[PDB]
């Protein structure tokens, strides 16, 4: 079952195939002059335009001949156009290509639509209410995008001219902000069409909607079912378990503490656990943690560090977020090296393990926004240690799961960097600490008790003897750049701002932060 | 049909005749040690209890006899006990009664209670759960309390016992703070008791629980319909038409817009409106409220007054409220007298026209917190003239329904005294207003977009080329001391979220008030 591909000029053409290499699909390699007497003698169930830097409807641009689209939609073969591919689509089969009013490049978020997808559209008026523009356009109820965890994805955009007129009896799928009609769906031809690039790294769901298009659109047998895994990194270091060490900074978080249960089962010994209790913690996590961790790993070796006085110390007066992230990143990379040269060991053999997953790589790769992130801290050269450089947040909670480990572990919010620092809004203190941490706590604890927990991506508070104003943040995170904000039951978010109000001393008034991203962030400073 | 009322040493036990007096229904006085006979050979169809400096349940006590409380029930006398009346009710009927935890003195909310009524209850603990300690007592469905606006009540306490076990088959009907089972009443018998002073002047709602007490309940056949009206202090100030003048501050509220209207009626040439634009204002009211005011009342003299430029540079700097507050009170004295002294007349034969109600009275009197408060204005020493000093807002609403007059200035909400000086945090600027503005004026024409604004007693919004963060405000006023927050629809309320950041440049998040009063407040500053 070999997946024919044809070039248009793309500089990403490369990676088209190298996405199919490690989908272990085979793939064979034509131009787009092709004459049908090549691909006709070939069993061929599937078909790839690409990109080019070419403009679709300009003189002497790269197309396909007409007789030979004509033999796709007769042997049911599936097509799939990107970019340049997708508006040459578009133009053979009576659709209308034209330059775009703004261009796309870099990392963008694209909608799927569904008719229930369509009140999440706030750009309207940029090409003006939601449904009085959709009602030119067709929808559906959501095949290309089976099994996809969000009704957003990254993308990687690399274009000028968009399409303007949607194709003969075609589906809109997908949004941009610059580009209306952004992707495509005929159901009668089983046509697939996308203004981006999937095949990048930088394309989150490339090699998912790849999976989905070959197997379970294209049908081909498979043949090849293990290849990429999380055991294959490790199974590859297993043949250094006694000439090197490996150390983890443990923070508690499920990416750190299912990592470490693995390296730890490799170096029952040349493994290091390194806890630091910034002071920057929520409630209770300076003991609670590494009580956790201690009972669920007693083999493994636990160092605890408390720098939380070197923090609160380092951080006073310090207002600008910034500096204030600054101060975090330069002290945290101090306490560990610190750490690290309590323990004697060979800092030439020795590894540094990173439970670094592939959405975390592109989020610093595509460098867009870095106040939401999570993982902050990704005078000594380590050899990184990163299996799941090429892992997902949801492909970790299974592995969790087979660890028979506790649900509080995959449940548990992504708690950032600089942790509450950020969150106390002006001069830190360590009395202003006290009173968010009271105030984050039972907003925590009510949300656990009600059952919201689980359908929040992220909740906590911030603060903004005297009294001070708090404000709740809750979140429904669908990109590392873009989300909604939760909508709590009145009946349960009043009782937790009656039970705060009433409780805590030294507050008297609680707001709750009813603005999106964009233009806000998850975080205030 | 004469009501009688006995004393037990209420220092209030004229102000509980005066009450009758003003409804116009007949009484004749009695002591608490009355032989039976004296009452009746009367013509009697209530009966009252006063209150008492001595304990309900101490060695000399006031009490009654047994046989001549037998003598009521069977008559069906309607019973009505207040303070140390109720408390003599309960030990007569095998209701406990002893020295409460903490006593209780001056203005107080209470909550009237029906099955529904039982989440406004927050001090469960006081004395831990809503349903868990209401199911212990009786509830209902809403007589005594005919016609009433809210649910709460403003009344004048002054008390050191409360009662602590409910007479026989008793329902509770209203709590306090300080004192759970504060009003009963025995369906029964149709015996009423309070624990508060109704007769008290700082009681809001006292003349209403009389008048549905002896006419609703004990069915006196009335006989004097006419007594307390609005007209009947104007009728009087007919006969200085000619003597004197009067001039009024035309803010543009309601209290002051149909105040004027008659008062302009009665002196037409002789009759001053007098409206400045001090540059607190909301959008385009500095034109849009002198602009009506001069369609709507084309013979009346209006003049305007621009002193935002004197109320900008002395306000500059400034961020403390009460010296902001200070300000605007010690300057809007100066500019209408500036104005008054611009059209000459005699200072001392003219009259100060006040819009002033019967709540606004109290809550001056009542010296609680002025923050919230509304009429703020409230070397020229004047004749006031405060027709509506015995009059309601509900009342106001009829009397500019009968003038023929729009919707639109009886549906204003009512905006206070210093404006939006106190809803721009810290440093007062031209730019901060604007964008404030801009940002309060989207979320109004929102709430009458899609019809919220009816159903909230107050709403505006906050401001905390920069870019800032702004607060939605929206409240539902039970009683001038307390109020809870209106829940907006998230579907209408995500639609302003959505408008103000996109539109509004100089702002990038949106929050929104979820603190009740108390222990917070309506205003920020
Ligand atoms: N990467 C691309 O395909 C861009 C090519 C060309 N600029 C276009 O408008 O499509
Ligand atoms: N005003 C009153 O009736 C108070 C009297 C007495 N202190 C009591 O507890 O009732």
């Amino acid at each position: 079952d070999k997946i024919l591909v044809l070039n248009f000029g793309s500089q990403y053409f490369h990676l088209i195939v190298k996405r199919l290499n490690n989908i272990k699909i085979f793939s064979e390699t034509k131009d787009y002059g092709v004459e049908l007497k090549d691909i006709k003698d070939m069993n061929i169930k599937g078909v790839i335009l690409s990109g080019g830097p070419y403009s679709v409807t300009e003189a002497g641009s790269p197309h396909l001949k007409k007789e030979v689209f004509e033999y796709f939609l007769e042997k049911k073969i599936p097509i799939f156009g990107i970019a340049y591919g997708m508006q040459e689509i578009a133009v053979q089969m009576n659709g209308e290509v034209k330059k775009s009013k703004t261009s796309e490049y870099g990392c963008t978020d694209v909608n799927i639509l569904r008719n229930d997808n369509i009140n999440n559209i706030t750009y309207c008026r940029n090409f003006s209410s939601a449904m009085d523009l959709y009602s030119n356009y067709k929808l559906m109820n959501e095949c290309l995008f089976e099994n996809i965890k969000s009704d957003i994805t990254t993308v990687w955009m690399n274009h000028n001219d968009e399409v303007t007129k949607i194709p003969e009896n075609f589906y809109l799928v997908s949004s941009s902000e610059n580009c209306l009609i952004c992707s495509i769906y005929n159901k009668e031809y089983n046509i697939y069409g996308v203004q981006y690039h999937p095949e990048v790294y930088e394309s989150l769901d490339g090699e998912l909607m790849f999976y989905n298009f070959a197997y379970n659109i294209c049908k081909c047998k498979k043949q090849f079912d293990p290849i990429r895994y999380h055991e294959l990194e490790l199974k590859n270091i297993e043949k250094y378990k006694h000439d090197h060490y490996v150390i983890a900074a443990m923070s508690g978080g499920i990416d750190s503490t299912v990592a470490a249960a693995y390296t730890h089962k490799i170096f029952k010994e040349r493994f290091f656990g390194i806890f630091i209790d910034n002071g920057l913690l929520r409630k209770n996590e300076a003991e609670n943690v590494y009580t956790f961790l201690k009972s669920t790993f007693p083999d493994m070796n636990i160092t605890k560090i408390d720098a939380s006085e070197n923090f609160l110390s380092n951080l006073q007066g310090v207002t600008d977020p910034e500096q204030k992230r600054k101060i975090i990143g330069k002290l945290f990379i101090e306490e560990f090296e610190k750490a690290v040269n309590n323990i004697d060991i060979d800092i030439n053999k020795t590894f540094l393990l990173q439970g670094t997953l592939y959405p975390d790589i592109i989020e610093s790769k595509c460098s867009k926004n870095l106040s939401d992130t999570i993982k902050t801290h990704h005078n000594l050269k380590f050899k990184l240690f990163e299996p799941f450089k090429y892992l997902f947040k949801d492909d970790v909670k299974t592995l969790s799961r087979e660890l028979n480990l506790p649900e509080e572990i995959t449940n548990r919010h992504p708690f950032p960097g600089p942790g509450l620092a950020i969150r106390v809004i002006g001069e830190i203190n360590k009395h202003k600490l006290n009173i968010l941490r009271e105030v984050d706590d039972i907003f925590i604890n009510d949300l656990k008790q009600y059952g919201l927990y689980n359908q929040i991506s992220q909740a906590f508070a911030v603060l903004l003897s005297y009294d001070y104003v708090c404000v709740l943040r809750a979140v429904k995170t669908s990109s590392f750049m873009t989300a909604n904000w939760y909508q709590i039951p009145y009946d349960i978010l009043d009782k937790i701002t009656t039970r705060i109000l009433s409780e805590v001393k030294g507050v008297n008034r609680i707001l709750y932060d009813v603005s999106s991203k964009p233009p806000a962030t998850i975080e205030f400073e």
